[PDB]
RNA sequence: AUAACUCAAUUUGUAAAAAAGUUUUAGAGCUAGAAAUAGCAAGUUAAAAUAAGGCUAGUCCGUUAUCAACUUGAAAAAGUG
DNA sequence: CAATCTCATTTTTTACAAATTGAGTTAT
DNA sequence: AAATGAGATTG
């Protein structure tokens, strides 16, 4: 009888029901409720609208930040608990004054001065220590016994803000000249014939200067005569500067040697480069690393370490002193030269002067930006110098302090404890505890320290003690926890679901991969009559000789080093591999480098051991735990080898277990899978073959909720929301249809700036390019496609090997690498900037061989810098493979209309498995319902071909129309070409033919291209399509004025309110930040979020007399009030002032609750206090199509013939608005503007008319520009009128309703 | 369509950390002058909170997902035109 | 009242698993 | 990232 169309989207699911002849039925549905209507007629087309499903990310960031706060608090509490007994003797209330510091004097138990509890001592303190860093320095340097409260405050300050953990081990700050002299000296021992002269260069001043790395490099090698920044020494300095140099051209290497000191891979990149150039060069590179460390410290410390043990605190004190001197000076200067402007600068808090800087909301950047012109227009020079150094007037608590390692704060903490433990015994006894408070960190592989109540926690306990930083190693089981961390995410082997998958870098796994590949190699020589498999002997030979010697095995090496040497073939042809083997024994060679014993690796009796070792290296990344894991193998290798094995670390897991590979045996053979891969006789059988082979027993040994299911698919939670919604829609429609299932179901599914600036900064830096200095950019500017490409191509044409001009981009071209006709790709992977696309070569193909020849090296540079990806590069270069084959072309064309996306396949599988539940007499599935999946293009092209057009901004009907067209087209296709079921339906020379076929597949809808009016299916002679009437039905359907558009009603969740903390002020609006913090005193939160609104019919007290007055009103229940409201709603409402609440008239009203007022006017609930537009403007099709054609030959003369349609459209919009919108000022502005601009071209007026439909669009009001006239939105900020209106509760389809007239 | 492998890009989910920001309070303002109001001196730091909070009391949990109405369920979801 | 204008926490690092897409080798 | 609910001031 019927089929179902579905259009799945992130914010929408369109749906339609169609009959044999592609009509959409209309049915009468019962209405419920207290109203006049008992029924309504509904068309079976419609669409469901919903807010986007959100990722878990924000929730995650919040949760983890929460944990950070409570653990930081616990740190302080540990400290205070160590100080408690001895502080009670010094100061009874000290810690109490601290914890009540936030309270106003009125609420304080103790005196208002936190530290010493009296004004004179407090003032004295601040006068002696204007910043906490003064106290830090003096407490690190001094020998004097110190007041215990100041000791506490300094330790607490270092523990509360402890700096980061990104550097392992400890630092003992270093005092760059000596390390530079060092670099020069080892370099000079390595090159005896050309020395470099230390010369009396100042290495400290030049390398620690505030400039960029490249400029310090250039300055440094300026002082070096005849040395070039690209020479070896220059590259070593650059390396030490954190940069990424390339040492290949120093050493005559054909392979890029590039060392970035940050990347974890360094020691291995050094290991291989060193491996080529000799190991007499290791001294040099370690030297460069030392100089890197000291140069990195020189950013923060900025002070000679001879004066103090507290270089950080000392450099903060330095910031303070120069702030003071420069401020005295600046004030003087403004007095003299610009006294008028003194006020604004040092007083007005709103101006971003020094007053806005200290007392206001102006940042360092905004302050600098404000006074730049005030400095350079005076006579001041050095203050500007400090401003470009960003050193000018610096606070000590700053955005850039995130560089500070915790090791320096630890240095100061340890110094203080050593100083004052002499005077205070408990500091000696507890010194280590305290250091460990600062030092200890929960390992990421442990996770939350939980007892049973955390859904997020995997960690296991070695003992039941409460965990502390001091007992952590003893109480927490770290090996088990670290193991669960990975194993709870890792795949089991699907063939042996109870078996863990092997490490990707496991030796056995790599033998399996190499042999699996090798087994299908075939060879022919002159004599032999056919290509033959390798035998077991030949494979073992190739493995021992090539795979166990060379890290990668090329086809050339297979030919020369095996077939020539061993088998004496001067020529051979290899059929199973291309240019080199994909599989390799990498771990074999890694271990060979480390353990230096090949007999050990080749000996079967060590297999287990080696497996275990690699498992450890894979399963743990913590070097201490790795060591403890390898102790048992301590005896087997020299302590140095254990030192190197320690550092070897791998990541990743395979697809297969060890039992599957080498464990199971075939009953007849007794051979494992790998035994067969090694020797199978004549047949050389694949893993796939072994697994599916009925003569072998491997196969039989192997053969041994909707919402969760959807949540488990891989895909954006956004699209998943629409997937679940789509299933619920189908359920409801099947119910609507009498519990009869559809004949078909046709589903179609819809398809920064900081990341960009990052890509370009890194790629450019790699490339060594100046284009950033020469042409500075800002993140937002990179939203421009042409400019982003410009910076990714390094200012160069991508095809022509010439420079491009930044001012000239408007004259340049963005070209598609593989043409858009074949591949619809809008991304930067398929796009390129060139001055003219004509220089790509032929239009029909990949860029020409000429262009590949000329540009391939440059594209290689870009690839290495990662300014282009691999995919881009391989597509760009494909012409040297023959470019696009005709078969490739046909592939693209059919991929345009046939849906390959895995997520959509999952949708079809869900629907197919819910619809088809029965099996036939052979125990095979009965498909009563065919699930068809189409790509958007089909309905798009159809729409364009037959002039059923689409303008999204008129209303939401187009989602539902799209679903209808999906059902019509999708049913027509399979009706016409039933064989294409295999492509389009879920479940189980010639290239040119395929190309023409899938390119023309849709022509059976057309009369002439010449085809008959009536199309049929040749085999059954059934009528699929009749050009005379069927199209007419399509038009009638699109025209239908009543389409069910349902905005899903949803309880709002998430944040309680906006996060900002406003200053104290008298408003009942401010929300307390803590139970007892009265916002009138303390400030608080504004703008809570309504979870849902409740209808209340009750009485409220009135006036001094408290006369009870009956009310009906709408009360927003905030997310924060929700649980309290639901626990006991009556007590909650009574605490709000409502009395004699009528409990059964309470109506829950989530966001977007729908109401109908007079004249069919509708409203949706935005909140308790605001409304959204609830009506759709159904614009007759003739106007939709006219608008489409006008805003974009015969169609032009239609437009010019129908120009009066503009006035008619304005009259539709205005009629609609006067009945429904009820914004009079804005409507008059619209009419005024439209009547202004009618001298404009008809295209322009069409486009901007299309702008006008946001006035009439459903949902939240929004602003729109007509031409240059902006129309500000009109919000509906009263809900009063709803309380007497008719509320409409709707089904998911909107076909079932219950309507409540609210009078009560 | 599936499986293993190579290379790469993307997405989702989790954990452990850092720097700021804000908010109240504390950093004795000074002279005039009744009064506001002037004149000048000043400023860089800290404590504490950072979803209200919860019981399960953990160095845990608290912003994702899921939700018409009615009858039924504690929930999923079931039953209703 | 409504018309108008304004506001909205930000950023950084480390470690890890899984799909998925898409260019390739081999198989069911 | 906007966009959209609502805070703040003005007509
Ligand atoms: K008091
Ligand atoms: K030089
Ligand atoms: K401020
Ligand atoms: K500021
Ligand atoms: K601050
Ligand atoms: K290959
Ligand atoms: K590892
Ligand atoms: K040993
Ligand atoms: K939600
Ligand atoms: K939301
Ligand atoms: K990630
Ligand atoms: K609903
Ligand atoms: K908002
Ligand atoms: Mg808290
Ligand atoms: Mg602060």
């Amino acid at each position: 009888k019927y089929s179902i169309g579905l259009a799945i989207g992130t914010n929408s699911v369109g749906w339609a029901v169609i009959t044999d002849e592609y009509k959409v039925p209309s049915k009468k549905f019962k209405v419920l409720g207290n109203t006049d209507r008992h029924s309504i007629k509904k068309n079976l087309i419609g669409a469901l609208l919903f807010d986007s499903g959100e990722t878990a990310e924000a929730t995650r960031l919040k949760r983890t930040a929460r944990r950070r706060y409570t653990r930081r608090k616990n740190r302080i509490c540990y400290l205070q608990e160590i100080f408690s007994n001895e502080m009670a003797k010094v100061d009874d209330s000290f810690f109490h004054r601290l914890e009540e510091s936030f309270l106003v004097e009125e609420d304080k138990k103790h005196e208002r001065h936190p530290i010493f509890g009296n004004i004179v001592d407090e003032v004295a303190y601040h006068e002696k220590y204007p910043t906490i860093y003064h106290l830090r320095k003096k407490l690190v340097d001094s020998t004097d016994k110190a007041d215990l409260r100041l000791i506490y405050l300094a330790l607490a300050h270092m523990i509360k803000f402890r700096g980061h953990f990104l550097i392992e081990g400890d630092l003992n700050p270093d005092s760059v000249d000596k390390l530079f002299i060092q670099l020069v000296q080892t370099y000079n021992q390595l090159f005896e014939e050309n020395p470099i002269n230390a010369s009396g260069v100042d290495a400290k001043a030049i390398l620690s200067a505030r400039l960029s790395k490249s400029r310090r490099l250039e300055n440094l090698i300026a002082q070096l005569p005849g040395e070039k920044k690209n020479g070896l020494f220059g590259n070593l300095i650059a390396l030490s500067l954190g940069l990424t140099p390339n040492f290949k051209s120093n050493f005559d290497l054909a392979e890029d040697a590039k060392l970035q000191l940050s990347k974890d891979t360094y020691d291995d990149d050094l290991d291989n480069l060193l491996a080529q150039i000799g190991d007499q060069y290791a001294d040099l590179f370690l030297a460069a690393k030392n100089l890197s460390d000291a140069i990195l410290l020189s950013d923060i410390l900025r002070v000679n370490t001879e004066i103090t043990k507290a270089p950080l605190s000392a450099s903060m004190i330095k910031r303070y002193d120069e702030h003071h001197q420069d401020l005295t000076l600046l004030k003087a200067l403004v007095r003299q030269q610009l006294p008028e402007k003194y006020k604004e600068i040092f007083f007005d808090q709103s101006k971003n002067g020094y007053a806005g800087y200290i007392d206001g909301g102006a940042s360092q950047e905004e302050f600098y930006k404000f006074i730049k012109p005030i400095l350079e227009k005076m006579d001041t020079e050095e203050l500007l110098v400090k401003l470009n150094r960003e050193d000018l007037l610096r606070k000590q608590r700053t955005f850039d302090n995130g560089s500070i390692p915790h090791q320096i704060h630890l240095g100061e903490l340890h110094a203080i404890l050593r100083r004052q433990e002499d005077f205070y015994p408990f500091l000696k006894d507890n010194r280590e505890k305290i250091e460990k408070i600062l030092t200890f960190r929960i390992p990421y592989y442990v996770g939350p320290l939980a007892r049973g109540n955390s859904r997020f926690a995997w960690m296991t306990r070695k003992s039941e003690e409460t965990i502390t930083p001091w007992n952590f190693e003893e109480v927490v089981d770290k090996g088990a926890s670290a193991q669960s961390f990975i194993e709870r995410m890792t795949n089991f082997d699907k063939n042996l679901p109870n078996e863990k998958v092997l490490p990707k870098h496991s030796l056995l796994y790599e033998y399996f991969t190499v042999y699996n590949e090798l087994t299908k190699v075939k060879y022919v020589t002159e004599g032999m009559r056919k290509p033959a498999f390798l035998s077991g002997e030949q494979k073992k030979a190739i493995v021992d000789l090539l795979f166990k010697t060379n890290r990668k095995v090329t086809v050339k090496q297979l030919k020369e080093d095996y077939f020539k040497k061993i088998e004496c073939f001067d020529s051979v042809e290899i059929s199973g591999v291309e240019d080199r083997f994909n599989a390799s024994l990498g771990t074999y060679h890694d271990l060979l480098k480390i353990i230096k014993d090949k007999d050990f690796l080749d000996n079967e009796e060590n297999e287990d051991i080696l497996e275990d070792i690699v498992l450890t290296l894979t399963l743990f990344e913590d070097r201490e735990m790795i060591e403890e894991r390898l102790k048992t193998y301590a005896h087997l290798f020299d302590d140095k080898v254990m030192k190197q094995l320690k550092r070897r670390r791998y990541t990743g897991w395979g697809r297969l277990s060890r039992k599957l590979i080498n464990g199971i045996r075939d009953k007849q053979s007794g051979k494992t899978i790998l035994d067969f891969l090694k020797s199978d006789g004549f047949a050389n059988r694949n893993f796939m073959q072994l697994i599916h082979d009925d003569s072998l027993t491997f196969k039989e040994d192997i053969q041994k909720s909707l919402h969760e299911h959807i949540a488990n698919l891989a895909g954006s939670p956004a699209i998943k929301k629409g997937i679940l919604q789509t299933v619920k829609v189908v359920d409801e429609l099947v119910k609507v249809m009498g519990r009869h299932k559809p004949e078909n179901i046709v589903i179609e599914m819809a398809r920064n700036s900081r990341e960009r600036m990052k890509r370009i900064e890194e790629g450019i830096k790699e490339l060594g390019s100046q284009i950033l200095k020469e042409h500075p950019v800002e993140n937002t500017q990179l939203q421009n496609e042409k400019l982003y490409l410009y910076y990714l191509q390094n200012g160069r044409d991508m095809y022509v090997d010439q420079e491009l001009d930044i001012n000239r981009l408007s004259d340049y071209d963005v070209d598609a690498i593989v043409p858009q006709s074949f591949l619809k790709d809008d991304s930067i992977d398929n796009k390129v900037l060139t001055r003219s696309d004509k220089n790509r070569g032929k239009s029909d193909n990949v860029p020409s061989e000429e262009v590949v020849k000329k540009m391939k090296n440059y594209w290689r540079q870009l690839l290495n810098a990662k300014l282009i990806t691999q995919r881009k590069f391989d597509n760009l270069t494909k012409a040297e493979r023959g470019g696009l084959s005709e078969l490739d072309k046909a592939g693209f064309i059919k991929r345009q209309l046939v849906e390959t996306r895995q997520i959509t396949k999952h949708v079809a599988q869900i629907l197919d498995s819910r619809m088809n539940t029965k099996y036939d007499e052979n125990d095979k599935l009965i498909r009563e319902v065919k699930v068809i999946t189409l790509k958007s293009k089909l309905v798009s092209d159809f729409r364009k071909d037959f002039q059923f057009y689409k303008v999204r901004e008129i209303n939401n009907y187009h989602h539902a129309h799209d679903a209808y067209l999906n059902a019509v087209v999708g049913t027509a296709l399979i009706k016409k070409y039933p064989k294409l079921e295999s492509e389009f339906v879920y479940g189980d020379g010639k290239a040119t033919a395929k190309y023409f076929f899938y390119s023309n597949i849709m022509n059976f809808f057309k009369t002439e291209i010449k085809r008959p009016l009536i199309e049929t299916n040749g085999e059954t002679g059934e009528i699929v399509w009749d050009k005379g009437r069927d199209f007419a039905t399509v038009r009638k359907v699109l025209s239908m004025p009543q389409v069910n558009i349902v905005k899903k009603t949803e309880v709002q969740t998430g944040g309680f309110s906006k996060e900002s903390i406003l200053p104290k002020r008298n408003s009942d609006k401010l929300i307390a930040r803590k139970k007892d913090w009265d916002p009138k005193k303390y400030g608080g939160f504004v703008s809570p979020t309504v979870a849902y609104s409740v209808l209340v019919v009750a009485k409220v007290e009135k006036g001094k007399s408290k006369k009870l007055k009956s009310v009906k009103e709408l009360l927003g229940i905030t997310i924060m009030e929700r649980s309290s409201f639901e626990k006991n709603p009556i007590d909650f409402l009574e605490a709000k002032g409502y009395k004699e609440v009528k409990k059964d008239l309470i109506i829950k009203l989530p966001k977007y609750s729908l109401f109908e007022l007079e004249n069919g006017r509708k409203r949706m609930l935005a909140s308790a206090g605001e409304l959204q537009k609830g009506n759709e403007l159904a614009l007759p099709s003739k106007y939709v199509n006219f608008l489409y054609l006008a805003s974009h030959e015969q169609k032009q003369l239609f437009v010019e013939q129908h120009k009066h349609y503009l006035d008619e459209i304005i009259e539709q919009i205005s009629e609609f608005s006067k009945r429904v919108i009820l914004a009079d000022a804005n409507l008059d502005k619209v009419l005024s503007a439209y009547n202004k601009h009618r001298d404009k071209p008809i295209r322009e007026q069409a486009e901007n008319i299309i702008h006008l439909f946001t006035l009439t669009n459903l949902g939240a009001p929004a602003a729109f520009k007509y031409f240059d006239t902006t129309i500000d939105r009109k919000q509906y900020r009263s809900t009063k009128e709803v309380l007497d209106a008719t509320l409409i509760h709707q089904s998911i389809t909107g076909l079932y309703e219950t309507r409540i007239d609210l009078s009560q």
